[PDB]
């Protein structure tokens, strides 16, 4: 249906993986960014992943099945964010293509993290995009991430998922 969608937005910043993936800090790791355990255990994490999905997994899962463990991060970002009081009036008046880029904001650091955005976040709230982008690449979040930073706050000046027409 859309070109680009939710879960292709954050393949691009959060990698996609189909197999129990072990990160520096020696995390399990698996889908679109889903933390199965961070015991450095795989005989867990597959079991994890096992109970999870409905079935015998041996660390290989589908793109539906990633595309499930997606969905379900979803319900619980948008849960935080309606539950949050300083996000939840923002999330109310964004569209859908601006929405998912406060989600993805979400994805990276938490609701608590998003929600310290104070200026920023008035900014969107009032649909003035582009002073919003002023004030979010003058951020620690643009400092560390500088190339996901610009995608995402390009999302919010044009809601046109431009930034991520091929990656």
């Amino acid at each position: 249906a859309k070109v680009v969608d939710e879960f292709d937005m954050l393949r691009v910043d959060e990698g996609l993986k189909l197999t129990v993936y072990q990160d520096h800090l020696g995390y399990w790791t698996v889908g679109i960014g889903h933390l199965l355990t961070k015991i450095k255990d795989k005989a867990k994490a597959i079991q994890i992943l096992d109970n999870l999905l409905g079935r015998k997994t041996n660390g290989v899962i589908t793109e539906k099945e990633a595309r499930q463990i997606f969905e379900g991060d979803v319900k619980k970002a948008i849960q935080g964010i309606l539950s949050n009081a300083t996000l939840s009036p923002i999330y109310d008046i964004l569209d859908e293509v601006r929405r998912c880029a406060l989600i993805n904001m979400v994805f990276q650091m938490g609701v608590a993290g998003v929600a310290g955005f104070n200026n920023s976040l008035r900014m969107l709230q009032e649909k003035r995009w582009d002073e919003a982008a002023v004030n979010l690449a003058q951020s620690r979040w643009y400092r560390q991430t500088p190339n996901r930073a610009k995608r995402v706050i390009s999302t919010f000046k044009t809601g046109t998922w431009k930034a991520y027409e091929n990656l």
